[PDB]
């Protein structure tokens, strides 16, 4: 019934996102809507997880005139904290987090607000350039920034997209970035000039890959919704409508070549995680299934979980980085859904060539009664977990790995 260990419910309606703080995983900062009114604010807030019943914030995110849509800190080690939202606003907080006093201190610094709405945060994993951060928004445009010193620089600004651009994500390397669209694009960006210089970007001058409706074996008709990179960075998954999924490959830093098509799944794929280390993609999809592809093997299918979340969407799958089991690694899958469930999952199942649910955590509402899974982050080991729900909750949920034995 309900399995969770703290909750907060500040916020008045649902709960779009949340970041989590790379160096410490029990700062969190969380995002909604407080109403449904045309015009009710967004708010944000940023919790302590360590003082997990009911939490209380150490921070609120003010300013948003619409809800919030997006979160990150930054990467490295989480030198600031950004909300994006329905309205536009880029806003970003200096975060100091002293190992010394009673911690976390957030200071406004800046407001960047050159789109409409922001859909989607993605942080720079490139340690050659720090406190990056790439988002993408309702009129198809992709923008990088750089935090650091007018503290806002503009790294790139791209607009080849011609419908709102839905999801985007990194390279390891930090040094591509794929993002795709509603109107069936696939762009990859060559942020910071090395393909360029290495005579690896189209005619566009600014892509490594660019694939369109036009291309008749890429096309997915009702859009993309999902992208994900390879832990190698050989190649790019776009995940969309019709459970369909594209493999692309990926120039190394074979480029824009189809791979492999897929099409397991009934109904948008909104969703897609590589493995770090096990040669697995998985896909969650709107019809409630997850599907397990074998990377090594043309992506065949290894494992076709339907009703992982019952009916209802499969919202976010996440492999677990560093689980306790060392031996698990690569293998353990974190999911959510409008069910209002969190479930974890062993995917070492399957026709590997030559229902696995380990755990289940119960406490949101269900869609059907005004709730939902709208998003988690889980840390490096995956031991805690901290959601964020349309029922206007965030609920925490611990793995209990270690058992404390006498």
């Amino acid at each position: 019934e309900n399995d969770s260990i703290a909750y907060f419910d500040g916020h008045k309606d649902s709960v779009f996102a949340i970041a989590q703080h790379p160096l410490y995983p029990n700062i969190v900062a969380t995002g909604g809507s407080e109403g449904d009114a045309d015009d009710a604010p967004g708010k944000g807030y940023v919790l302590d997880i360590s003082a997990a019943t009911s939490l209380n914030p150490i921070f609120e995110i003010d300013g948003h005139t619409d809800s919030i849509n997006a979160l990150t800190f930054t990467l490295p080690r989480g030198d600031f904290l950004v909300s994006g939202g329905m309205d536009g606003r880029m806003r970003v907080y200096a975060v100091s987090v002293p190992q010394n006093g009673a911690l976390a201190q957030f200071k406004f610094l800046a407001e960047s607000q050159e789109t409409e709405e922001i859909n989607w945060f993605a942080p720079c994993p490139s340690p050659d350039h720090p406190n990056t951060i790439a988002l993408g928004a309702s009129d198809g445009s992709v923008w990088v920034f750089t935090l650091d010193a007018n503290p806002v620089q503009i790294v790139q600004s791209y607009f080849l997209h011609t419908g709102p651009c839905t999801a985007g994500a990194w390279s390891p390397d930090g040094l591509l970035l794929a993002t795709v669209s509603e109107d069936e694009s696939l762009h990859v960006y060559d942020v910071f000039g090395v393909a360029a210089s290495k005579s690896l970007v189209t005619d566009n001058g600014q892509t490594v890959v660019s694939l369109t409706n036009v291309d008749q074996r890429f096309a997915v008709e009702g859009g993309l919704f999902s992208v994900a990179v390879s832990p190698t960075g050989a190649v790019v998954a776009v995940g969309g409508a019709g459970g369909q999924i594209k493999i692309v490959g990926l120039p190394r830093l074979q480029a824009g070549t189809i791979l492999a098509s897929l099409q397991i799944q009934s109904d948008n794929i909104e969703s897609l995680a590589f493995s770090p280390s096990a040669p697995i993609l998985a896909a969650g999809s709107t019809d409630g299934s997850i599907a397990v592809f074998d990377t090594s093997r043309s992506f065949a299918l290894r494992r076709h979980l339907r009703g992982a979340h019952a009916e209802d969407p499969v919202v976010k799958v996440e492999f677990v980085k560093s689980p306790p089991n060392a031996a698990m690694a690569g293998w353990l899958l974190t999911s959510c859904g409008m069910d209002g469930v969190v479930r974890r999952w062993d995917l070492r199942g399957g026709t590997a060539g030559p229902s696995g649910l380990v755990k289940e955590w119960k406490g949101h509402r269900s869609g059907q009664e005004g709730g939902g899974v709208l998003g988690f982050v889980q840390g490096e080991t995956g031991e805690r977990i901290v959601t964020v729900g349309d029922d206007a909750v965030v609920l925490v949920f611990e793995a209990g790995s270690h058992h404390h034995h006498h």
